[PDB]
């Protein structure tokens, strides 16, 4: 504001979870705020994540990003998160930014998982988010769940099992079985202002084929293709992803 | 079981929230169980669903009902439940009853929102529910919320406010958006098994059209219209209701 800028830490609840989050406030009596989602077992912390909230700050653009549920620094068990859960943690976060005076208009940034949970809440919100910035929107979550692949972990689709190892972690069915059904493009195709697509040509994990399919479907779009970049664009390719971003929103 | 037979209080935990649950325990080694969901603003206890409990324990068919976040003995604030959130209760309450080494068959009942509760979580486990009794399943709130018109009170579905006061209550306006794109057809369909819907010609609060839809979309269900009975079931209907979803579980 006028007289803070810099980071703060906020804690919000959600149902009986602390869900901890880090808030770039920028300078200004007024100004725009992103709120910005991480992906599956990532953290709000990640060097993409922060890179586009330093940039944004930059360009007095606030933000806030917190860990979701069963992730960072937030409450819960990584193996009772579902992207519906965090939708509902998106919802709690919201609720916070929406109410806070300084904030005139709310874009959503998400980064894969993130940016399934991004999309499906500006369908929810059409009404009051402005613009969304979607980061290889993993969306090929639920085919992979009705596939029975999911990262390479493989499964019955039909009969998904109560929980799954994945790699250190446990991942739960439930997770799994509202993935394969949830609505993604459905409800985020509700938002019909802008939003930006960013996704690299050589990511491994989400196909490419998310974005253009998104880019199908809504209707004020713009896709970007960037050549060579992997699933989080890493290292060379992150100030595509951070560029992009900022130049949208501001 | 063979040692025990009568009521027991259960707790649970769902995120943060503690869900208090009553078992009617019956006799035998081995039994079928009826997860039993309440009502919008209802609670496990209502004469409705303990007179269900009764009758299916008479034919040794174990049950639980709980009180969903938000209402009864259960924690959480009533703003903050959604339809959502509540299938994340039952999915908790399903995963305390497929566990019980004493259950063979599982069936879910639910009445009104509780019935598109049971009906979703039958839909998200279709290898593992076997029978499915709604009464007056509640389907109508999609309808209602996407009017702008819920049990009377009316806003913008546009624009659905923060916080809706609803009698003596405050419902949340992520309630209702959340009411307005929930897939309860979509998902409930993928449920294939024998389904028993039950729904009272005179119910003001939910259109006998819903279990006339769900009749419709359902592989294999039987519709039973019970002439001038409300949407309760209430006082010389009750029995119509009891018989009929106890014929349909033993
Ligand atoms: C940390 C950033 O990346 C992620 O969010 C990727 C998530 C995603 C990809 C494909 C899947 O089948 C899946 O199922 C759990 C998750
Ligand atoms: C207690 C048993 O009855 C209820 O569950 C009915 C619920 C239901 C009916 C229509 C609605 O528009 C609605 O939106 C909140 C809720
Ligand atoms: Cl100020
Ligand atoms: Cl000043
Ligand atoms: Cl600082
Ligand atoms: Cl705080
Ligand atoms: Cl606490
Ligand atoms: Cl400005
Ligand atoms: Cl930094
Ligand atoms: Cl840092
Ligand atoms: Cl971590
Ligand atoms: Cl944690
Ligand atoms: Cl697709
Ligand atoms: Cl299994
Ligand atoms: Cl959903
Ligand atoms: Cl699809
Ligand atoms: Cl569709
Ligand atoms: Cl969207
Ligand atoms: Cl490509
Ligand atoms: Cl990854
Ligand atoms: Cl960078
Ligand atoms: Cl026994
Ligand atoms: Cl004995
Ligand atoms: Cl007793
Ligand atoms: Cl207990
Ligand atoms: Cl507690
Ligand atoms: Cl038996
Ligand atoms: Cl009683
Ligand atoms: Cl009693
Ligand atoms: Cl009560
Ligand atoms: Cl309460
Ligand atoms: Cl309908
Ligand atoms: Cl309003
Ligand atoms: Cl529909
Ligand atoms: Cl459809
Ligand atoms: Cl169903
Ligand atoms: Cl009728
Ligand atoms: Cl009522
Ligand atoms: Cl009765
Ligand atoms: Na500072
Ligand atoms: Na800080
Ligand atoms: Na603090
Ligand atoms: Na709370
Ligand atoms: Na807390
Ligand atoms: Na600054
Ligand atoms: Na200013
Ligand atoms: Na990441
Ligand atoms: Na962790
Ligand atoms: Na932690
Ligand atoms: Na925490
Ligand atoms: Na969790
Ligand atoms: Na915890
Ligand atoms: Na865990
Ligand atoms: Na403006
Ligand atoms: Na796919
Ligand atoms: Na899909
Ligand atoms: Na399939
Ligand atoms: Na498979
Ligand atoms: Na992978
Ligand atoms: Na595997
Ligand atoms: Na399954
Ligand atoms: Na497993
Ligand atoms: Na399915
Ligand atoms: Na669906
Ligand atoms: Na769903
Ligand atoms: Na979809
Ligand atoms: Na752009
Ligand atoms: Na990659
Ligand atoms: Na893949
Ligand atoms: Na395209
Ligand atoms: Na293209
Ligand atoms: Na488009
Ligand atoms: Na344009
Ligand atoms: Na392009
Ligand atoms: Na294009
Ligand atoms: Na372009
Ligand atoms: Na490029
Ligand atoms: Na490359
Ligand atoms: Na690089
Ligand atoms: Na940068
Ligand atoms: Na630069
Ligand atoms: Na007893
Ligand atoms: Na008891
Ligand atoms: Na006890
Ligand atoms: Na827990
Ligand atoms: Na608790
Ligand atoms: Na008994
Ligand atoms: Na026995
Ligand atoms: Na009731
Ligand atoms: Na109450
Ligand atoms: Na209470
Ligand atoms: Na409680
Ligand atoms: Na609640
Ligand atoms: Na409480
Ligand atoms: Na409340
Ligand atoms: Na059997
Ligand atoms: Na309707
Ligand atoms: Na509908
Ligand atoms: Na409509
Ligand atoms: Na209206
Ligand atoms: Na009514
Ligand atoms: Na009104
Ligand atoms: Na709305
Ligand atoms: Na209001
Ligand atoms: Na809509
Ligand atoms: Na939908
Ligand atoms: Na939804
Ligand atoms: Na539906
Ligand atoms: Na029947
Ligand atoms: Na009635
Ligand atoms: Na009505
Ligand atoms: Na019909
Ligand atoms: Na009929
Ligand atoms: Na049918
Ligand atoms: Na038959
Ligand atoms: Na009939
Ligand atoms: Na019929
Ligand atoms: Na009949
Ligand atoms: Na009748
Ligand atoms: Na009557
Ligand atoms: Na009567
Ligand atoms: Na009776
Ligand atoms: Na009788």
């Amino acid at each position: 504001n006028l007289y803070f800028q810099g980071m703060a830490t906020i804690t919000l609840e959600r149902d009986g979870l602390q869900l901890v989050g880090t808030r770039e406030e920028p300078f200004g009596e007024i100004y725009d705020m992103a709120i910005i989602f991480h992906g599956f077992t990532a953290n709000r912390n990640t060097s993409l994540l922060r890179e586009i909230a330093n940039s944004l700050r930059d360009e007095n653009i606030a933000s806030v990003r917190f860990d979701f549920n069963g992730h960072g620094d937030s409450d819960g068990k990584f193996e009772n998160m579902t992207v519906l859960n965090e939708i509902e943690d998106a919802n709690a976060i919201l609720n916070y930014v929406k109410t806070d005076p300084h904030v005139r208009n709310i874009y959503l940034v998400g980064h894969a998982q993130g940016g399934v949970v991004a999309s499906m809440l500006a369908g929810l919100y059409p009404d009051l988010i402005k613009k969304v910035v979607l980061l290889a929107p993993a969306a090929t979550l639920k085919g992979d769940a009705l596939e029975g692949n999911t990262q390479g972990v493989t499964y019955n689709p039909d009969h998904i099992p109560d929980r799954l190892p994945f790699k250190d972690l446990t991942l739960g069915g439930f997770y799994l079985r509202i993935a394969q059904q949830l609505p993604i493009y459905e409800v985020s195709a509700q938002f019909t202002k802008p939003v930006c697509l960013i996704h690299g040509t050589d990511d491994t994990v989400v196909s490419p084929n998310a974005s253009k399919k998104y880019d199908q479907i809504y209707q004020n779009s713009t896709l970007h293709l960037i050549e060579g970049a992997d699933h989080c664009f890493s290292d060379s390719y992150q100030k595509n992803a951070v560029n992009l971003t900022t130049d949208f929103l501001q």
